[PDB]
This record gives structure tokens, sequence and C-alpha cells, in this order.
């Protein structure tokens, strides 16, 4: 997250922190995710496509810091790593950039909801917020495009949704951004999601309900003028989500 504010997990309780175990035992952060039901974390396929071994992943819930065992946090392994069959990556555009991670504790249990661990409601079909709606993003991603380290403390920011027509303008992304994708950015280009925020939530309050409207997917640079963050439009994927969680 470029700009925005440092936060804690109690303000983003659906936020999942996903890490990967390397040969030799080193653990590195991979991507964010969102808890949609006690057993299920939703994220982005691009986070995992090059390392598709479910055994390598560690998922935390109720975790506020990159290297601190937050009080009340729960640690999980991935019982099932479901990648979208039609995922593909172009120079910028990532297609069907959605993944499901079935989570299991060492005792074989799914998440236990608490003050710091909660699910995020899925959107309704054909009912996304209007362009200009303010939405929030969360993640452990870069604070600056030139950084190689990620922030130790969890961050959040607020961005505005951009219409498909504006996002398809030539100085924006042209025909590379599709109707299955949602653009969102700061009108002043000062705050944005960045590398490391992928898989994480784009949460919109719609009709008084906090909803998982999007999943951080792709973008040209970070907080760049005319280059919004591009998010997987969760409402398009409701049939795929329902079919793969059953
Ligand atoms: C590999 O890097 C990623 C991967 C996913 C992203 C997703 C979104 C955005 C954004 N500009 N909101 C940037 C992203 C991003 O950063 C591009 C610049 C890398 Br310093």
């Amino acid at each position: 997250i470029i700009g925005g504010e440092f936060t804690t997990i109690e303000n983003q309780p659906w936020f999942a922190a996903i890490y990967r175990r390397h040969r030799g035992g080193s653990v590195t952060y991979v991507c964010g995710g969102s808890l949609i039901s006690p057993c299920w974390v939703i994220s982005a396929t691009h986070c995992f496509i090059d390392y598709p071994k479910k055994e390598d992943y560690i998922v935390y819930l109720g975790r506020s810091r990159l290297n601190s065992n937050t009080q009340g946090e729960m640690k999980f392994e991935v019982e099932n790593l479901i990648l979208h069959k039609d995922y593909s990556a172009d120079t910028l555009a990532h297609h069907n950039d959605i993944a499901l991670l079935k989570i299991r504790s060492k005792e074989g249990r799914c998440a236990q909801p608490s003050r710091t661990i909660q699910t995020i409601a899925l959107p309704s079909m054909y009912n996304d917020p209007q362009f200009g709606t303010s939405c929030e993003i969360t993640g452990f991603g870069k604070e600056q495009s030139t950084d190689y380290l990620y922030p130790e403390q969890l961050k959040m920011t607020v961005v505005k949704l951009i219409s498909h027509r504006e996002c398809q303008q030539p100085h924006y992304y042209g025909s590379e951004v599709t109707t299955k994708m949602l653009c969102a950015a700061d009108p002043q280009w000062k705050t944005d999601s960045c590398q490391g925020d992928s898989g994480g939530p784009l949460v919109c309050s719609l009709q008084g309900r906090m909803t998982l409207t999007g999943i951080v997917s792709w973008g040209r640079g970070c907080a760049l003028k005319d280059k919004p963050g591009v998010y997987t439009r969760v409402s398009h994927f409701l049939p795929w989500i329902r079919s793969h969680t059953k």
C-alpha cells in the first residue's frame, strides 16, 4: 500500500496473510487474501501459478504484523489450492485472476470467528457499487515502488471506483482492461495498492453492507497517473466461487 495508514487486523478481520515455505526452511510473504467462509480464503491465481504446491503455503488469520505472532492469530495449511482453469497473464492484464484456498489447522479445523477473525460477505450478482464509490484496500504490499522490503505493520487505504469506459481510455488501459475487471484509484494518484498487495480485498460498503467487491490483481507501476489498480470483479465469479466451495 502506497500512502494510506498503518492499521491492525481488528479493523480488517477478514484479511488473510499468505506466506510460502522455501527449501531450506525460509518463510517469505506471498500475497493477501480474504476469508469468505470459515474453511475458505479467496485470493488471486497469479500469486500461486508458478509455485502450485499447496503444501508450501502458510495462511494466517488475525495477524497484524509481517513478523509478529499477533495475539489471537490462527495459523493454517492449505487443504486444497484451487486455481481458475482459464487464468492467463498478458504484459499487464491478468485474466480470471482468482483462487480459492481451503484452510485447515494442524488439528483439522477451519477458522474460528472472533473479534480479530471474521468473514467478509460476497457481492450479489449484477449489483456492484457505482463509479465514484469509495472502497478500502488492505495489505502488506510495498509502500513505494522503489522499495524491495514490505512494511512490518499492516496498511490500509481508501480509493474510488472508476467506470469501465474511463478505464478503457487510451492513456489508462485501453482494451487491455475488460468488463470482468474493476478499476479503482486515488483521483490525486497519491495512494494505491502495490506489489505484495495482490490477492487482497477491495471492500465496498454497498446498501449499508461491507462487501468483497474486488481482489487486487494488476496495475502499471503503483500510484502512477492514469494507471489505476485493477481488481478481479468478484460479482462475475459468483457461479465459479459457489461451484468450487461446494
Ligand atoms: C508485480 O507488481 C505488482 C503486482 C500486482 C499489482 C496490483 C495492483 C497494482 C496497482 N498499481 N494498484 C500494482 C501491482 C504491482 O506493482 C507493479 C509495480 C511493481 Br514495483
